[PDB]
């Protein structure tokens, strides 16, 4: 039922068209086994063939006429064979794949539909709960998995057809209790298989967990880099802990992973045993009883009943995610909770005007617990009024302006709109009939002409042009290119607020209610615009009745009636004079007021090379890599042996033949292999633990002394950084284990392959070859196009996906609530046409994996029938093509090879390259010379010349063109020019972050862009507006180690005392040892500058760098900033940046500088003296 039941609904000629596939499925994996026993029937007759020409020195004619007369009996039954079970292949594969598509195919599609439009049904509750950003994030995401789920299904139906009934088949009919022997030893050694491998491979699973774990403590906060690079260099503590966790459960999860390797030895070993008993159990029951060399086709062929139950297990998986995940979030889909609004039918109001009244309505907000805002508001309002609400603690106006438009319904008493009951007429209906416009001013990513359009489907550019024209937009427009039909550059970002805003007006006008409610539109917008656009929303008013909640008194004046509120407690009502009469609410308050990426140079070798560098040596590993393919190989041979000796062979000792050839095997395989393995996993995987830890190592450090535009301008955010560091580590760790893998398979398929190759017989080695090179490019081009149309979708269902979103995640249209459908409706198109498209695409991975299948089977009739070739008297064909077959299955060893193991090299080696370009950089200030620190450098006269610069985005025009300034000693150089850029990047410029374009700076005679990096930044009192400190102690941090800087204590009681934070250190638990608590959060920006200021007296510095330090606080906070800074100032030079046009009087040289170039300058009441640009700073003060 649900689950699975909903989990399938939906598909008349689907579901049966479903089914049908299905039966294809099963015909399909029953198809390989039937190709078994067939094996069986011409290794057997085969078999016969050559135990006669063992017997020979007799009738050659008897002999010439047997052997070819077997040789055409059975060239046919190939003929038909491959005929049948290939044309078989073929065909119902295409057909299941036909299953797959068109069934999960308009599944999903309905799906689809039903999903958006569920979404853009559930309402309110959509902007309740959720996360909204998350919600559309498993709209994509679960409805693709569902698909898989619908097609590997498909798979999974198959394989495991192909175990039941090949096992079973072959494993009861062939053998009556040979068969059920096979069942015997088969199958108990296919459990002890996977029982113990499964059993350590979850136990790599935990080694894995105690691995993220050691990750994160592995991982440390990176961020904060800017005060990073002010203070010196971590690492220590990043190396410590970093390579600390990293070689503890490196060789720990490496000896789960050589002990993944001592399960790839497990398995091999079992493999061995399958081997064992197999050929034991044969050589027994086919040299006693049942004597046919064609014990061969029942064992194999079960065997391959256990790999296909395995297949058969990630398919199911797939089924399984598909099927928890969709059905669950499927029941968060096509449920119908809605109720509390809907979309349909309901009450008509003809009447048109109507008077608007709350009676007694107690309302709690959605969030259960929170209190009840409204608890029992009474509030009429006549027609053709204007009523405004006034407040200030949040959460009441705003709530009753809300469920004005029924958005929540109310939780007692009611609300009547004209004069019937709001919950009793149709909704959409009412949102149209109720115009309103909110603070935020959502646009969509459309034109002008269009966003009105969206107010209201049907209009023409005229109606639209008197629309605007009546919001007063008609100007802007105009003057704006593209005129109406002029975009908003991806999202409402391209115009100011002010315009938005009136669009919206424009638009809810356009729609023309009778109702208009503004929730404090004007808020949040410069003064001018706020007269303009009162002065709209005023000439869209009064033919309107309107209720406005606002913090505007100002243009709260003109209200018919005012209304009482400050947080969900209404009082006072009526007129201005009235409430100012009353001294209460009003008049008090109105008194109160007065990731992506991705680098095109890759590097071919060079990670190779630079792979070396990062190893010190292991042919030891390279060494069994080679050994071991040669293992396999091996086994291939010595197969073909022993089902060739005792098909073939003297009579006697076929037992010790058999117990030889038997013991071999496992010897052989089980033991080289457990052995190469083990070997190799501690070599290759201890490789990957030093690179990775060593790797990083360098590559962090890398960053350390990396800086300049790099964290000063980064689009590589702290994330990305840290990932760079985990990730990549772990990515080039696969490009060492690849290469060994490489020379592996290679020396196994290459070199043994051909060593037995040329013991082959012509025919066969050049037939084969021709097999594996080919069928192998059909899997490559396979996948190549498989990805292909998988990334084309993810593109046009992106686009879908796209705008969707946009709508979701701007619930804001539900507001006109007049596009829901629309909106989906124009997604339909878009989906229509991924629709049409996932049907073609459909047929396609149908024709490709058939003829997969198709290049199967026709490499086995090629293979069999022309190696038997001509055998007339006895020719060289006889048992050898099963070595032949060998190299068939060496190729087929080479695709275990790239199917398994470290990644397929490609993400490993970009993300190679990644962590290459960044581990190299270009140091650009490390340590050097550049200065000597002569004991007469301790001025501080700071000098710029030319000062010309511009962070790394040149053709933005610099923000530094020809700029001059300098500064005296001992002294406080005053800074202040138009707003963000210019007062930042000098101070930066002083730091040497970035070295100006042209010109250069003097510290105090040396030249700054040449001077020692490292000293120019160790005399630097640098305190910027968002301060910060890790999440050490009070007292480290205060001893911020600037370099050999040993954690002075009493020098710190130096730093808490002068930056008047001692305050905090006297008492509060712990004094000096208090961590930050929780990276920071538990002090105030006040106290946490204090510490900061701390840090720059710490450091002694001969000049200060205040970059408007205290710009968000309050009380005795910036006062005692104020004066510890007056203190910590005077003694050594100081520029100090502000924008505090107050405190900024007591200063030795004011410099007005206007972006770029300084305009004013010298002491405070002369540039006042200079009536103009400083002037104009201080009257807009006031
Ligand atoms: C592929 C199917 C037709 C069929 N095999 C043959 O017809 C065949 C004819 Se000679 C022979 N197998 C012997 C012999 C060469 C030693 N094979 C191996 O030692 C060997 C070692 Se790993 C491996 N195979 C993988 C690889 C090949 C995918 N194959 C299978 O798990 C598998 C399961 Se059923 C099956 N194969």
């Amino acid at each position: 039922v649900s689950v699975l039941t909903m989990f399938r609904y939906a598909g008349w000629l689907d579901r049966l068209y479903m089914l049908v596939g299905t039966l294809a499925a099963i015909i399909h994996g029953v198809a390989l086994p039937l190709m078994m026993l067939i094996f069986g029937d011409m290794t057997d007759s085969f078999a016969s063939v050559g135990n006669v020409s063992k017997n020979s020195t007799n009738m050659s004619e008897a002999d010439k006429r047997a052997m070819f007369a077997k040789l055409e009996e059975e060239m046919t039954t190939y003929a038909y064979y491959y005929t049948g079970i290939g044309a078989g292949v073929l065909i119902v594969a295409y057909i299941q794949v036909s299953f797959w598509c068109l069934a999960a195919g308009r599944q999903i599609h309905k799906i689809r539909q039903k999903f958006f439009h569920a979404i853009m049904n559930q309402e309110i509750g959509w902007f309740d709960v959720h996360d909204v950003g998350e919600l559309n994030t498993r709209l994509t995401d679960d409805v693709s998995k569902i698909n898989e789920g619908i097609g590997d299904k498909i798979g999974m139906f198959f394989q495991a057809m192909a175990t039941f009934f090949g096992g079973f088949i072959i494993g009861f009919t062939r053998g009556w209790k040979l068969t059920l022997v096979i069942l015997a030893i088969s199958p108990v050694l296919g459990l002890s298989a996977g029982i113990w491998a499964k059993i350590l491979s979850s136990f790599t699973d935990k080694e894995l967990h105690a691995y993220a774990k050691a990750g994160a403590v592995a991982e440390e906060v990176l961020a904060a880099i800017r005060t990073v690079i002010a203070f010196g260099g971590q690492k220590k503590e990043l190396e410590r802990y970093n390579n600390n966790l990293e070689e503890a459960k490196r060789l720990g999860i490496k000896k789960a992973i050589t002990a993944n390797i001592s399960m790839g030895a497990a398995f091999l070993l079992i493999y061995a045993s399958y081997a064992l008993a197999f050929w034991y159990g044969t050589s027994l029951v086919i040299s006693k009883e049942y004597s046919i060399g064609q014990v061969l086709t029942v064992f194999f062929s079960v065997l391959i009943g256990a790999f296909s139950v395995g297949q058969a297990s990630p398919n199911i998986e797939a089924f399984a995610n598909a099927r928890g995940a969709a059905y669950e979030v499927f029941k968060i889909i096509d449920n119908k909770p809605s109720i509390d609004s809907f979309s349909k039918s309901g009450h008509k109001p003809d009447n048109i005007q109507g008077n608007l009244e709350f009676k007694n309505i107690h309302f709690s907000y959605p969030s259960r617990k929170e209190v009840q805002i409204l608890k029992g508001l009474n509030l009429k309002v006549k027609s053709g009024q204007t009523v405004a609400l006034v407040g200030n603690s949040g959460c009441g106006k705003s709530t009753t302006v809300q469920l004005m438009q029924r958005l929540y319904d109310p939780l007692d008493g009611m609300v009547s709109i004209d004069g019937q009951d709001i919950r009793t007429i149709n909704v959409r209906y009412l949102r149209e009939i109720i115009g309103v416009v909110s603070q935020e001013p959502v646009l969509f990513a459309t034109t002008i002409a269009e966003n009105i359009r969206y107010g209201r489907e049907d209009v023409t550019m005229d109606e639209i042009e008197k629309a605007v024209k009546e919001a007063n937009a008609y100007d802007f427009i105009m003057k704006l290119p593209h005129q109406f039909d002029t975009l908003v550059g991806e999202r409402g970002a391209q115009l100011s607020g002010g315009q938005k805003q009136r669009i919206a007006i424009a638009r809810a006008l356009v729609r023309n209610p009778k109702i208009l409610l503004l929730d404090e539109a004007t808020s949040a917008l410069d003064t001018e615009s706020e007269a303009v656009v009162q002065a709209a929303l005023d000439k869209a008013r009064e033919g309107r009745t309107t209720i406005v909640i606002a913090h505007r008194l100002s243009t709260v004046r003109n209200a018919d009636v005012i209304a009482g509120f400050d947080g969900g407690v209404i009082v006072e009502q009526g007129n201005h004079d009235e409430l100012m009469r009353e001294k209460g609410i009003y008049f008090k308050l109105v008194m109160t007021q007065t990731l992506d990426e991705d680098v095109p140079p890759a590097s071919f070798w060079r990670i190779l090379k630079l792979n070396s560098t990062e190893w010190p040596y292991f042919v030891v590993g390279i060494f069994c890599a080679i050994i071991n393919g040669g293992l396999q190989p091996a086994f291939s041979v010595i197969f073909s042996k022993v089902v060739g000796v005792f098909t073939n062979g003297g009579p006697p000792e076929t037992q010790r033949q058999n117990s030889n050839l038997f013991s071999l095997l496992f010897l052989i395989l089980g033991i080289i292999s457990f052995i190469t393995f083990f070997l190799q996993g501690f070599t290759f995987g201890k490789a990957g633990e030093i690179l990775t830890k060593r790797l990083r190592y360098m590559v962090f450090k890398s960053m350390l002394r990396q800086d300049v535009s790099w964290f000063d301008d980064p689009k590589n955010t702290t994330g990305a950084l840290t990932t760079r560091l985990a990730n990549d580590a772990a990515q080039v760790k696969g490009a060492t284990g690849s290469r060994l893998a490489v020379i592996f398979q290679n020396i196994a398929n290459l070199g043994t392959g051909i060593i037995i190759s040329l013991i082959y017989g012509w025919q066969l080695t050049l037939l084969l070859l021709a097999i594996v090179p080919i069928i192998a490019i059909a899997g490559v081009v396979e996948m190549k196009m498989l990805s292909g149309q998988a990334l084309k979708d993810k593109k046009e269902l992106e686009g879908s996906g796209k705008i969707a979103t946009e709508a979701i995640e701007n619930f804001r249209t539900v507001v006109s609530l007049t596009r829901e459908q629309k909106f989906e409706t124009m997604y339909a198109q878009s989906l229509q046409i991924p629709y049409r498209n996932a049907m073609k695409k459909a047929h396609v991975f149908g024709i490709t994996f058939s003829f997969t299948q198709a290049m199967m089977y026709f490499s086995y009739a090629a293979c069999f029938r022309f190696g038997a070739y001509l055998v007339t008297q006895q020719l060289m064909t006889f048992e050898n093509v099963l070595l032949v077959f060998s190299a068939i299955v060496f190729g087929a060893m080479a695709v275990g090879q790239v199917s398994s193991f470290a990644p397929d090299y490609a993400k490993a080696t970009v993300s190679a390259s990644h962590i290459i370009r960044i581990i190299e950089k270009t140091p650009e200030i490390d340590s050097y010379s550049t200065q000597g620190l002569k004991p007469n450098m301790l001025e501080g006269n700071v000098q710029f010349s030319g000062v010309v610069f511009n962070y790394p985005t040149r053709p933005s025009i610099p923000v530094l063109q020809g700029l001059s300034l300098e500064v005296k000693k001992g002294q406080t150089l005053a800074l202040v020019g138009s707003s963000g850029c210019g007062k930042s990047t000098v101070v930066q410029l002083l730091e040497r972050f970035y070295d100006p374009m042209a010109g250069s700076v003097f510290l105090d005679g040396k030249e700054i862009k040449q001077l020692n990096v490292q000293w120019l930044r160790a005399q630097l009192g640098i305190v910027s507006q968002e301060p910060i400190l890790f999440d050490c102690s009070i007292a480290e941090n205060i001893a911020y180690g600037d370099n050999s800087r040993v954690v002075s204590y009493e020098e710190i009681v130096r730093a808490a005392k002068e930056a008047n934070i001692h305050q905090f250190i006297d008492s509060l638990p712990d004094k000096y040892n208090t961590r930050v608590g929780d990276k920071g959060t538990q002090l105030s920006g006040g106290q946490k500058q204090r510490i900061a200021i701390a840090r720059a007296l710490v450091r002694q510095p001969h000049i200060l760098l205040l970059d408007e330090a205290t710009s968000a606080l309050d009380t005795e906070s910036e006062k005692v900033v104020q004066e510890a800074l007056d203190k910590a100032r005077e003694g050594r030079t100081c520029i100090v940046i502000a924008h505090r046009l107050s405190t900024i009087q007591n200063a030795d040289l004011i410099v007005v500088i206007q972006n770029g170039k300084v305009k004013e300058h010298g002491t405070h009441q002369q540039l006042l003296a200079q009536k103009g640009i400083y002037f104009s700073m201080v009257s807009v003060q006031a």
